């Protein structure tokens, strides 16, 4: 039976999952033990070991868990079910009609992410138990994976089931100082993959194809890719909007008209479907001996957590703008997302708007607000945290500056309860990602990458390691390889 625990409702899971990692991987690079001009982020709060703050890991858990208690207005029936078929004509025009089948078990676990977790049920790294050349899962987990397989295809679906956890990243300071820490959810393994199984063959579509669509997913930013996304602007009214708490804001009767769209793309099939079961069933957070159920929202870490969310918003978006021209008495006459320029990436957008729209712009924003969403113009395309700006050498997407230097001043690396400790890391994969930031470095021109390459002389001195996009010329010339390439 449900109970109280610290203000949420939760029940036993009859299970015991154990409790939330302790202490932080990140380490300060020895090389910066004093504070540095304009940094902004430091290590989220992670509770008991941490000497700068007094929080606990649960209390922050409970803090993240409690929006999803409360649930959220929605779009109404009517307007719900206009916006969809919006959405589904546009993509069918882009996609097609055509239906693709699930993958076979071999296929979806393959897609698996052996460097991440297996969710609640099973313990470790979902690589611990991959099988390099047999070429399957093995032990516990492919057992695991199995009799899901199994179940699956006769129509009992797997468990929407995620282990609780807080996400451990370099965070703004005014967060850490709030007591903020984004939630982590682990998804069931078993899941993730009839989830793979039912849509990866759809999702793989949509991404071969942008950003035709709104559905951004898999967009490299340091491509053509975004250049196509930069042209389609032009014309248009740009808002580049960012929405509070996106996740604990998904209605549930708007993720399953997104799931719907979905499955018209997939063959019929008891997998398919099991899947939307799963899916669009209350997601179910598992920490020690409990589990709370949400009541709302969606986990951050579902499977196609991105692809879904860009449905999601591609609906809410047409519903918000479809409703202000009813409201106003104007027709609407074509597709929103052709009369409209619409990129997402689940929460993430840009719309550029015919004028007719942004007349009417107030009353969007209020329209999305009013289904319990947490919404002026610019010149300026800011997207998946890129400036788009004008280099010699054409347009790019360009990282922000402190997202460069922090990797400098801050590395991931062994658990401790100390960030000032020294860390334990391969100098190799360390000195790539130091070279690859020099790279994005390049693109912000000669004086910002001077500054950027002094840190980065500091760096390699104070941390032992060796760079070559160390002058303006090789980093310029690794980052054009990678944007002519899609490298």
């Amino acid at each position: 039976d449900e109970f109280q625990w610290k203000g949420l409702p939760v029940v036993k899971s009859g299970l015991d999952v154990g409790g939330m990692p302790t202490g932080t991987r990140y380490h300060r690079s020895p090389a910066w033990p004093e504070e540095q001009p304009g940094e902004t982020h430091a290590p989220a709060p992670f509770g008991s070991g941490d000497k700068r703050y007094t929080f606990s890991q649960t209390e922050m858990l409970v803090n993240g868990l409690k929006p999803y208690t409360e649930p959220t207005a929605g779009v109404p029936p009517q307007l719900l079910s206009r916006a969809v078929t919006h959405v589904r004509s546009y993509i069918e025009t882009i996609i097609g009609t055509h239906r693709s089948p699930v993958l076979t078990y071999h296929q979806a676990c393959e897609l698996l992410e052996r460097t991440t977790s297996c969710g609640p049920f099973v313990q470790g790294l979902k690589g611990d138990y991959w099988d390099e050349e047999q070429q399957q899962y093995t032990g516990v987990l492919a057992n695991h994976l199995e009799q899901a397989w199994d179940k699956a295809n006769k129509g009992i679906a797997p468990r929407n089931a995620y282990k609780l956890a807080l996400k451990d990243e370099l965070r703004p300071i005014e967060k850490n100082k709030a007591g903020k820490r984004r939630l982590l959810w682990g998804c069931d393994a078993a899941t993730t993959l009839i989830a793979t199984a039912a849509f990866k063959a759809v999702a793989t579509r949509l991404q071969v194809v942008t950003p035709m669509t709104p559905v951004a997913v898999g967009i490299n930013m340091d491509s053509v890719q975004m250049q196509v996304m930069n042209d389609s602007l032009k014309g248009g009214v740009l808002y580049c909007l960012d929405y509070s708490k996106w996740d604990s804001t998904q209605n549930p009767a708007v993720t399953a008209a997104s799931l719907a769209i979905l499955e018209r793309f997939a063959e019929p099939h008891p997998i398919v479907s099991c899947a939307i079961e799963a899916l669009s069933s209350p997601a179910e957070g598992y920490v020690n001996d409990i589990k709370f159920v949400t009541r709302g929202g969606l986990p951050s870490g579902m499977p196609f957590t991105s692809v879904v969310n860009s449905i999601n918003h591609m609906i809410y978006v047409a519903a918000a703008i479809l409703q202000a021209y009813e409201s106003h008495n104007v027709p609407y006459t074509g597709n929103v997302f052709q009369v409209e320029t619409i990129h997402t990436y689940g929460d993430d957008c840009m719309y550029s708007v015919c004028p007719a729209t942004a007349s009417i712009f107030h009353t969007v924003l209020a329209n999305l607000t009013s289904y319990g969403l947490k919404p002026k113009p610019t010149n300026t395309p800011v997207f998946l945290k890129r400036t788009f700006t004008q280099t010699p050498h054409g347009i790019r997407a360009l990282l922000d500056i402190t997202s460069i230097t922090r990797q400098f001043y801050w590395l991931k690396a062994n658990r401790t309860s100390d960030p000032s400790s020294p860390p334990a890391f391969d100098r190799q994969a360390r000195s790539a990602q130091l070279e690859n930031a020099l790279a994005y470095a390049s693109q912000h021109g000669p004086v910002m990458f001077d500054t950027v390459r002094q840190i980065a002389i500091k760096t390699a001195q104070g941390e032992g390691l060796v760079l070559v996009n160390t002058n303006y010329d090789q980093a310029l010339a690794t980052y054009n390889a990678w944007f002519i390439g899609g490298t």
